[PDB]
């Protein structure tokens, strides 16, 4: 009965058949999006009302509608017109995906341009990528894709290995028009393999491997009931999944003694992008929001046992809606196992005689996506101690070009005639936070070095400082290593025993921001990524750091408009939204497929407890 | 017969003999430090000559010396006198420890401190704590040992919860004598017990862990030979341990193809010190090293299987010396297993049909080791894709104070009255660089930001910069995380079919390094803390940061000392020194036993191998 369950497949069903019935979901009708709204504030007191945003597309080039719908009472909410050219595109269909390969089969530009390079056009594959917004104005309003071609010389080749450099076109999927085909000279197609499995190229298999058996005789220590609710060593939350946002947490609490203290009423990764670095025209309009614009959700992998997730695994099986709004079952998309996690804590006292060791455990909840070369991880971590933790894990296969002769200042060597541009992958956390309920502020601090001098004539002291972020004016903040910066989330109603706000901190790895000129469209598009940490009042229209509609859309919208708004943090209902990335250059180990490399960021209590909140584990 | 083996019992016993054979281990002799010395540098042509160091103090006052020997001749091949007001006294002897108590509880300063209390002197337990050099000159050249007192309620009770604060004392372990006790006036002692086994404090244990079941049914996949040569996954390694530095790796190679390919000569903690932000007068001298003073190694735990060390584990027993040159092993010292590590590589390709997984796993070797209060796990870990990393795990009791009336700046509370001094604990990874062989050069990586213009219209570009640093002078570095700073090593002669050097990049935390005012004793002491990395040309006698004789000693010796040679480092034998460390408040939660937190670093390779060194991996 819990209004934070996953949406089944007959929930789905009764969106179809509501929109339908209202005249919302004719044949021309697409769905772009679909996912079940998050309870109002206050709401436990009222009955359910399940209620489910939509973003529908219209194949014949009417104006596309954003859509809320009530499932338990069959109504439609609302239903509004879009105008694309101001607010945004809609997401990228799957559907899509083939078309500018298609278009560009039988336009005698895009033909003259693989004659010129000796292409045999049934061997090249076109990539559909996002667009972005720059320079083209007649683009404003349409559905453009980009495309990137890769050669493949027979089915099982992995087209990566062999960039068609030079050349780049941009389709109309809508219309189905090519609009331009852009040729700025032949550069060799790299003609060496990147077959992982072709024996020719990993050699003999390693023998060398003795299995690794991991199993619990009596099953997990956490439970799921009603379907996606999790206890797990004093852990309470619910786990969902969205389309866009893939698995999202919700009223993640701890059970201290006889009472359920909340922490982060919900995380999600809003947003993530791909800023390449290369300034050559073929790929510098390059951005892949594979969020706002993909849908991670939407290609989230079946995850095989003892493969993808090794152990006593328990499984969710998220459902989404197709194209047409029938409900299509991700199987196994999201797995649930405990870890082991080293020891927790441990002293061998020479006063006492007492020697005392623990084991530390670890819940995880994770998803695998895949868009098009890139694959990641989504890894979600809850520690016995308190601490919460994200980690992604990036690999799949590099995103490829030529490798210049000459070299290059923003691209790296592969392989023979083989090059990686320089990119970054940067992701933004929305913590909506409940430290022991809504009323929370955010305080910096940093570490304080001190002079030798009165008071500290050895020089040996040092100590800290807390600046209470008050309003949404001075709550865009930047990462400072030096200093040991982190942010503390409190409570100032909530005390621990000792008379202080109880608290969390927050705990970032100070990875470059967005490295982009500051005036350039994708420091616009993505202003979320060139700082460490925002904070905002709580809105329930304020989802994304980039706004609803991400797709060929220029800034406007998305967190710097949030914050103008200048409101209240100090002991308010706020969210926390920290950017944190990977920043790639890519190496000749990441080819023909990338090991994995990871980033993240943890929260740990601070003085949230009364004292250490694992006395109570048991001896081995 | 490898000269890189563990010392035995039997070569312990031998350097005994010897030396008493030459005269110079009588009755009033201790052995404060013995270890076996690594080969000298082109020796594996010649037979081997097992050498070991030995400082050996003297219990009647006399001048201690320093002995090197040779094992397998059974001769002394040097003994010196040391002076050490000029160069440093010994490390501190186990059998110290319980001296400092002892002469405490007939001195009739202490008494009268302690009554003035209202403590029971058979009650009161006194740490017994490394001086350092301050201001006070009749300490110069004596070994003294400063005293902080802590109440013990019974036998069982941890005394760490009932600090004695207003109070210490200073002693002479040679003489025997009480040379000050300074009584700054009463703090109110903690009443609260720290007893973490206490079911009273505990509550029920948890009923709620299941078993988690790791086994290996073929056994592990790395074999040990030699006593100590690990062979795992294409890695090549010797465990070495010393008494100091505690378990140190040697010979670190990777097996491509058919070459063994060197990477790192030497790996270990070179030192680790805690340095004490508390300005009060009771503790502001407080530094404890815990590496150069103690001795890690010394005081290293056995551990127990299932409990400390999880899974299919084997164990080195390393052997040391006590203090008349017995030998004594430490059952289990050493912890090695192999375990899964997620996923290593995936990708699922659209246009190929080919889906891909791979795990991952890394091979762990760890001890552990106890200094009073603080625990301490060492971990080395390499991975499938060549990868090494270092972790440290800190746990144990934090060093207690009074919490002041009215709060501190440079101490938290961790219960009614009971303050947590702010400290550091810092380490310092000596990295004896061999990668393809001896002739390596370091460069300082920053990421570089480029502006929108000519070359870069759109204000995408990124790109990096590489700096040799070609000399001693020019490699004391410091951390960027906002430039996404790194270093990497290459060899110069060594390049891979792309035609580039070979290289391995060392990624940084980029954690605050030593806080201390710069003209502050212990900035002076531990100076290697004030910079995240140091570069030097190799030398046989550069062993330490912080110098060979660390306890009572001033600067003069360690890193600054062997830079100021400034020595040639492009295309020569190097050594990397990393600084890396925690800065700790205390937080509640650490009370009454820490829960385990982390720092460390790790080296990827970055240009090392010609493709993915993992593509010969099975599936599943
Ligand atoms: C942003 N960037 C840089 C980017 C760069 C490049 C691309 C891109 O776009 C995003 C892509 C999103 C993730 C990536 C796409 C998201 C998933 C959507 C999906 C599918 C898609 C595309 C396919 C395909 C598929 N299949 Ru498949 N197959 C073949 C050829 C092309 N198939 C589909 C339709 C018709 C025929 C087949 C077929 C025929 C024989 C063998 C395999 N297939 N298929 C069918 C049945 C069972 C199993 C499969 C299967 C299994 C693995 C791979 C392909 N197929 C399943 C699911 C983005
Ligand atoms: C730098 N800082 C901040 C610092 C702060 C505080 C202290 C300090 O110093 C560094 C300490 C080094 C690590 C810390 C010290 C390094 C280890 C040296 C060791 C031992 C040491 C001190 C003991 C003791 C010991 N024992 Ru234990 N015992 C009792 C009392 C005090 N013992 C030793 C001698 C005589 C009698 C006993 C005895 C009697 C009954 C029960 C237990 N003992 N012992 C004996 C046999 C078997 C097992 C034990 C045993 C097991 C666990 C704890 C104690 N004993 C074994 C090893 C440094
Ligand atoms: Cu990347
Ligand atoms: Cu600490
Ligand atoms: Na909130
Ligand atoms: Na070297």
């Amino acid at each position: 009965a819990s209004p934070f369950r996953l949406a089944s497949a007959g929930e789905i069903s009764e969106v179809q058949g509501i929109l339908r019935t209202a005249g919302l979901l004719g044949p021309e009708k697409r769905i772009a999006y679909l996912g079940v709204l998050d309870p109002a504030r206050g709401a436990g007191s009222e009955a359910e009302d399940r209620r489910f945003r939509v973003f529908i597309h219209d194949v014949s080039g009417a104006r596309p509608q954003e859509v809320t719908v009530s499932v338990t009472n069959g109504t439609v909410i609302s239903a509004v017109e879009l105008d694309t050219a101001a607010t945004g595109e809609l997401p990228v269909l799957e559907e899509e995906f083939e078309v500018v390969e298609q278009l560009l089969a039988t336009d005698e530009r895009w033909l003259k341009a693989l004659a010129a390079r000796n292409l045999d056009v049934s061997k090249v594959r076109v990539a559909p990528l996002s667009a972005g917004v720059f320079e083209y104005a007649e683009e404003r309003g349409r559905r453009i894709l980009r495309g990137l071609a890769f050669v493949q010389d027979f089915p099982e080749d992995s087209a990566w290995a062999h960039p068609v450099d030079g050349l780049v076109a941009y389709v109309d999927v809508v219309s189905k028009e090519v609009t331009r085909v852009i040729d700025t000279g032949v550069f060799p197609v790299p003609a060496e393999h990147g077959n992982y499995t072709d024996p020719e190229l990993t050699g003999p298999l390693r023998t060398t491997q003795k299995p690794i058996s991991i199993t619990q005789p009596e099953g997990p220590s956490f439970t799921v009931t009603g379907g996606n609710h999790i206890e797990w060593e004093k852990w309470s939350l619910d786990v969902g999944f969205d389309v866009r946002e893939g698995v999202v947490l919700h009223n993640i609490a701890f059970r201290d003694g006889d009472r359920l203290r909340p922490i982060i009423n919900r995380a999600s990764i809003a947003e993530m992008v791909v800023p390449y670095g290369d300034p050559s025209p073929i790929r510098s309009w390059q951005n892949y929001f594979d969020t706002g614009e993909y849908l991670v959700g939407q290609y989230a992998n079946s995850l095989e046992l003892g493969c993808d997730c090794l152990g006593d695994i328990t499984y969710l099986s998220p459902v989404i809606s197709d194209a047409f709004g029938n409900p299509r079952e991700i199987r196994n998309g999201i797995c649930m196992h405990e870890e082991d996690w080293g020891i927790l804590a441990k002293h061998s006292d020479l006063w006492s005689g007492i020697n005392y060791t623990r084991r530390n455990r670890r819940m995880v909840i994770s998803f695998f996506t895949t868009i098009g070369n890139y694959d990641y991880g989504f890894y979600w971590y809850l520690y016995l101690d308190g601490t919460i933790e994200f980690e992604a894990k990036a690999t799949g296969v590099v995103f490829t070009s030529a490798f210049p002769e000459g070299g290059s200042d923003n691209i790296s060597q592969l392989a023979p005639g083989l090059g990686a541009p320089f990119h970054q992958h940067i992701f933004s956390a929305r913590l909506d936070m409940a430290i022991d309920g809504f009323t929370n502020r955010v305080e910096e601090e940093d570490v304080v070095r001190q002079t030798m001098g009165p008071g500290n004539e050895r020089g040996n002291a040092f100590s800290r400082k807390r600046t209470v972020l008050t309003r949404e004016s001075e709550a865009v903040r930047e990462a400072d290593a030096r200093t040991g910066r982190t942010w503390i989330i409190s409570n100032p109603e909530s005390k621990n025993r000792l008379n202080e706000p109880v608290g969390y901190k927050l705990h970032a790895h100070n990875q470059p921001t967005l490295l982009a000129d500051p005036g350039s469209s994708i420091a616009r598009r993505a202003a979320f990524a060139t700082k460490d940490l925002w904070v905002t009042r709580y809105a329930d229209d304020e989802r994304y750091p980039t706004g609803d509609f991400v797709n060929q859309h220029s800034g406007g919208a998305g967190l710097p408009s949030y914050i103008a708004q200048d409101r209240d943090i100090d002991g308010q209902d706020i969210v926390v939204w920290h950017t944190f990335g990977l920043t790639h250059f890519p190496r000749v180990e990441d080819w023909p497929i990338m090991p994995v490399d990871t980033v993240g960021f943890k929260l740990r209590p601070e003085g949230f407890f009364d004292r250490s909140p694992v006395l109570d584990v048991p001896a081995n």
